[PDB]
């Protein structure tokens, strides 16, 4: 039969509970992301002060860096050489950093950016990178760019700390609805409509039907990036968890 | 019956509820602290790699360091000289880092430590410092210690993000009861018995005589230091909110 009698009050408590999850995780996410950008910028400044390869290796090979990012690499405009923090890393024999998304985004913007999701050269896996240009301290000339890789699997884990008891999940999308981080990596870098049905962001908690079932969906902006933290919650389970 | 039992329940809930607040904050807090410790270790490793004063200044004068810590200074064992990140800082005409607690604590521990509260030489204010020793990379000899100053006021501000709807406040203490951080800086460095009445730490929630009056008080350990986060809330106002 149908879902039966449902308190117009309890389903506003759910509506607000959802708003609260997204708003809070979005603050949390902005802080963690800001933290990692700050570490990237510091390393980059140290490198600019003296970009000798041995100095670069020292700066990027410390535990803090190796623990904060998947991989770090500084590509040179001059010859497409690179200095990186993982001797096991092989992006391929003819790889030129100068053509890559992290490199071009940092060059094009002349400042620190985080890339849209893109396919890793070595593994093909989708990730993002913090990326920064490196300028000649004397002349201001562009010398190359540095990437700092960020695991989307790990971002997904981070935003799903919140305890939802299989009632729903948290994810991250960009302003245009491209998925930044989903519990199912298969969606990373794809339109959020692939799992939500809807393609456009509507921040206010609202009902969405997915395979015939009602879900409460809400979003909240992330300060510092054109990103939103989103949540999708089985409305029936949510209502039921509460009712009781 | 309906009164005794109901009251016992609300009191058991108000207990738990309060234990919860500080269990959370003791996790948030360790997160922040471990973050600041990792930055200090990072900068120290880079300094040990090349402790020439110009390189030291470059490392400790970047915005990440300037925004993470109140002040940073490397005190030298050879002559008591120092390299610091604020040319306007002046600890006085007869200051020697080698008799200061941050310096000795790091020299003795032979690794990274945080100090107990102490009085800042320049300003008199009560603070703590992350402190690290510096070794000559060629001979292993002790070269000096570095301090990275932590604002206790700002720490109080942090633990008090928590919305207590003005019914109480959060604070930090060390094992022996010494106040690490209190919303009123006058208590920093003092026995907690001064604002609680209680001189000894009891983690599980409980009632406390202060102005011959009842507030709820719980402690949760902080992972990584011999510290505890603590809370005090109005039991009357507490009870009322869990009751309704």
């Amino acid at each position: 039969g149908p879902l039966g009698s449902v308190r117009d009050e309890i389903r506003s408590m759910v509506s607000d509970s959802v708003d609260e999850i997204v708003d809070g995780v979005s603050k949390t996410t902005a802080e963690v992301i800001n933290g990692r950008k700050s570490i990237a910028q510091y390393a980059t400044s140290l490198i600019e002060s003296n970009p000798e390869p041995d100095n670069v290796r020292t700066i990027i090979s410390q535990p803090l860096i190796k623990n904060t990012f998947l991989l770090v690499g500084f590509g040179l405009e001059k010859d497409g050489s690179n200095i990186n923090n993982d001797p096991s890393w092989n992006p391929g024999p003819t790889w030129d950093p100068r053509v890559r998304p992290w490199y071009k985004d940092a060059k094009n913007a002349g400042k620190l950016v985080i890339t849209a999701p893109y396919a890793d050269s070595a593994s093909g896996e989708i990730l993002v990178s913090v990326a920064t240009p490196v300028k000649d301290s004397a002349t201001g000339q562009f010398l190359g760019s540095i990437f700092y890789d960020v695991s989307l699997a790990e971002l997904a884990e981070l935003v799903n700390e919140v305890k939802l008891f299989d009632a729903g999940y948290v994810f991250i999308v960009s302003e245009d609805g491209t998925t930044i981080a989903h519990p199912k990596k298969e969606f990373n870098g794809k339109p959020m409509s692939e799992f939500l049905g809807e393609s456009k962001i509507n921040v206010d908690t609202h009902q969405v039907i997915i395979n015939g079932k009602p879900y409460a969906v809400s979003f909240s902006d992330v300060e510092g990036e054109d990103w939103y933290v989103g949540v999708v919650i089985d409305e029936e389970i949510a209502y039921a968890a509460l009712d009781e």
